[PDB]
């Protein structure tokens, strides 16, 4: 919930897209809301950030969104690095029955 | 690039990631970026987009994203059923291998 952003190098704009596995309650789910709001690995480097469960408006989407604005390849290469990051990764790994990522230039 | 916004519902993030087949090449990754860029669907209900290609940063990515910003339910689908989005929609869909999608309550 922001708010115009500014980047000192070139806006890197990460997604993650997770499709659970069985395994998956949505105390779970909640869980993982939980772990991102408070584990967001908020560098100055990450400019904004967003993620959500899927709203069950289209047949054959995945079930959560997670999206990260970070400043530079350096700063993409801390927030991957960083502590609260690796717990974040921790708590979903298990969860997953897919997970497909991209990173593009905004 | 904007710059702040304002629903009047409930803003829904939508978001696609595609894996390009065998068939693609550069040129059409460029008629993709063109056509994104002048067929957005730009109706007042969406309210911001951005979209790319992949930055090859991460072994195992998707090849592009598109991210779109959609005020309500009725928003997402009167851009579903936009000409432009039907006519962006056709020129993807020959170079699918993959296609995951969310929407998610920003
Ligand atoms: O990319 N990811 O899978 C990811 C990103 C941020 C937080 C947790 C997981
Ligand atoms: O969701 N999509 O696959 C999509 C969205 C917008 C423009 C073209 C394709
Ligand atoms: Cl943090
Ligand atoms: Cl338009």
């Amino acid at each position: 919930h922001h708010e115009n952003l500014y980047f000192q190098g070139m806006g890197i704009r990460h997604i993650a897209l997770f499709r659970w596995n069985d395994t998956v309650t949505p105390d779970q789910v909640e869980q993982v809301i939980t772990a991102l709001s408070k584990l967001p690995a908020a560098i100055p480097e990450l400019k904004n950030y967003a993620f959500g469960a899927d709203l069950g408006l289209a047949a054959g989407n995945y079930d959560f969104a997670v999206v990260a604005d970070l400043d530079g390849e350096d700063g993409f290469r801390a927030y991957q690095d960083h502590p609260d990051h690796r717990a974040a990764l921790a708590i979903i790994a298990p969860m997953l029955a897919d997970r497909v990522a991209v990173q593009f230039a905004l």
